[PDB]
Parts: structure tokens; C-alpha cells; sequence
């Protein structure tokens, strides 16, 4: 089973997967001086005031902050995107050290890890059939640096102790998403993949300019949870990125000069 040490990880997957060699896989190293600046692009509209958080949980790849997306209550318009996108979950990658942790890297800097909203096109029904369609997922990237604490963050730091490892979940309600996001919501933009197998690609990318800073002991806190399940060998969940996959024929466009 897939996973990212050195006999399961990113450089295995495509021997399972073989779409982890396709047209449009992610993460991708975002040239900023190659991007190009798109005036059609409208700006983002995210909508989070009515989100439903309901669970955390600890998949033994990341941790993901689950949401009710049963009605339309926290989604994601505009930007590049035709249609409504729920909300469904959000989960990070991050690294060993502060040095690296991003999936996608800028003008090939690494940042300390990377936050994904998951939201899928209302148009297909439910999330499974979504991530069949080329235009099923929008995900919204953040980077994450390490400096000042993030308030917003905290409570999901504090829940980790709960879900230290694989298949543990814990009740997650009542969190607003709108407390990870940064002051600016320009973007660069890309149609790509899941950055984890099925690695299928049905994922507008939408990769925020502004990174959000959380404390050194915000991310360490992160670095505490196990890939394992209880009573297996402790490894601890980190370095749980995939690096960037070669652009081929995709133009990264920005929302911003
Ligand atoms: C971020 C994320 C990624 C995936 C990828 C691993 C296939 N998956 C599994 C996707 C899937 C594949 N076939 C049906 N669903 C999910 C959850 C929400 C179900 C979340
Ligand atoms: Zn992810």
C-alpha cells in the first residue's frame, strides 16, 4: 500500500497508478515570471460563513477536518471556476524540518507545508463521482511559513492528541474555516491532479500568492502524529508531500500582475 517512505512513496506510486506519469499531475513548481497574468479571471468568492465542520480524522496520510457537504454551505465560486464547489474537507503536508513540506513550490521554494480545501462541483451529485470529472475538484492551496502563531489554527493543533495515529477521528464541530485564510485572496491557477493515489485528475488548482504563518510550535505539534496505528512502530507523520510533477502542455495563469 502507498505512502511516502522510501519503498511506498511518491517515486513507487505510478507502478499502482500508472496516471502518476499523465498530462497533468500535481503538485507543479510555479514559475512566477512565466506565469501569465489573466484579466478574465474573476476574483474568488469563498463563502464559509455557514460551514458545518463535523469530525477530524487521521487517515495514516494526513489528518482531515471533514464537513457537512450535504447543501450548499461553505463553497467556492468564481475565480477560474463555472459552477458551485462544496467544501468536503481540508488536510496539510508538511515537512521534517521547516525547510521543506509544500507539495507545490514557488519559483522552487519549498514552504513549511501546505493547506488543501477540497471542494467538489455540486453538478456531479457527490464527491466520488466528482473526482471523475476533469472539471470535478477545485482545491484551494495555501502555503504555510513558520513564524508567528496562526490564531485560527489552534484548535486544530490542540485536537491532534486525540487522533495521534491511523484510523483514530475525533468531533470537530463548530470550526471556521475563514480563520486559515490569508489577507489576500490572489491566485495563480492550473488545471492538474490529486496529489495523492488515485492521483486522478479532475482538480482545478487554485494556489494562493500569500502564505499564512504558523508558530514553530504549531507545525511541531503536527510532526507528532504517527502514520502507523496504535500499537504498530511508531513513525512519525511527516515529509508527507509529493514534489513537484513536470508542467507538460499547462499554462499556469495568475490573478495578479
Ligand atoms: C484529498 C482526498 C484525496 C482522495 C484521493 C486520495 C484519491 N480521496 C479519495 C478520493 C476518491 C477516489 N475514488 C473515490 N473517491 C479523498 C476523500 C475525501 C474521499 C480526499
Ligand atoms: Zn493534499
Amino acid at each position: 500500500h502507498w505512502g511516502y517512505g522510501k519503498h511506498n512513496g511518491p517515486e513507487h506510486w505510478h507502478k499502482d497508478f500508472p496516471i502518476a506519469k499523465g498530462e497533468r499531475q500535481s503538485p507543479v513548481d510555479i514559475d512566477t515570471h512565466t506565469a501569465k497574468y489573466d484579466p478574465s479571471l474573476k476574483p474568488l468568492s469563498v463563502s464559509y460563513d455557514q460551514a458545518t465542520s463535523l469530525r477530524i480524522l487521521n487517515n495514516g496520510h494526513a489528518f482531515n477536518v471533514e464537513f457537512d457537504d450535504s447543501q450548499d454551505k461553505a463553497v467556492l465560486k468564481g475565480g477560474p471556476l463555472d459552477g458551485t464547489y462544496r467544501l468536503i474537507q481540508f488536510h496539510f503536508h508538511w515537512g521534517s524540518l521547516d525547510g521543506q513540506g509544500s507539495e507545490h513550490t514557488v519559483d522552487k521554494k519549498k514552504y513549511a507545508a501546505e493547506l488543501h480545501l477540497v471542494h467538489w462541483n455540486t453538478k456531479y451529485g457527490d464527491f466520488g463521482k466528482a473526482v471523475q470529472q476533469p472539471d470535478g475538484l477545485a482545491v484551494l492551496g495555501i502555503f504555510l511559513k513558520v513564524g508567528s502563531a496562526k490564531p485560527g489554527l489552534q484548535k486544530v493543533v490542540d485536537v491532534l492528541d486525540s487522533i495521534k495515529t491511523k484510523g483514530k477521528s475525533a468531533d470537530f464541530t463548530n470550526f471556521d474555516p475563514r480563520g486559515l485564510l490569508p489577507e489576500s485572496l490572489d491566485y495563480w491557477t492550473y488545471p492538474g491532479s490529486l496529489t495523492t493515489p488515485p492521483l486522478l485528475e479532475c482538480v482545478t488548482w487554485i494556489v494562493l500568492k500569500e502564505p499564512i504563518s504558523v508558530s514553530s510550535e504549531q507545525v511541531l505539534k503536527f510532526r507528532k502524529l504517527n502514520f502507523n496505528g496504535e500499537g504498530e512502530p511508531e513513525e512519525l507523520m511527516v515529509d508527507n508531500w509529493r514534489p513537484a510533477q513536470p508542467l507538460k502542455n499547462r499554462q499556469i495563469k495568475a490573478s495578479f500582475k
